[PDB]
């Protein structure tokens, strides 16, 4: 009944988890708060993608999640600073 | 000295070498996925020149590690825009 909406949701999700293994390649110690931190983003994400209703939220859902993912190195990175 | 020198060039390349890596993944009418690029080039360029001016090796670190995280700061500010409405 309706197809393609839930391929957007899968590729969406998926799209979500392969992002958070390319945040934490070349990121190289706090590093497990980082990795727990990611991991309830990308949960949020997909838990909020499986109820979305239209393309867009889909979207704005999937680009927020790679924004915090994105965020959340940064302050990591300004935490190895002496 | 030439251990200075040493960390130094080491340090231009790991902020070289990140550019690339932070930009992997990043993919999505008409992106800002160029003023992305310059952005990030600008940083990049800002700190090489911080390194050569950095007076020691604990200074260095602070350097790439700042670096680190405005490039990752920038692509967050990136894919906000992203968003709609």
């Amino acid at each position: 009944e309706n197809s393609e909406m839930d391929q957007a949701k899968e590729k969406a999700k998926i799209a979500v988890s392969k992002y958070m293994s390319k945040v934490l390649d070349g990121v190289h110690s706090k590093i497990v708060d980082l990795f727990k931190e990611l991991e309830a983003i990308k949960q949020q994400t997909i838990f909020d993608i499986d109820n979305a209703k239209t393309e867009v939220e889909i979207d704005n859902l999937v680009h927020d999640a790679f924004s915090k993912m994105n965020a959340t190195v940064a302050k990591f990175q300004k935490g190895l600073e002496t």
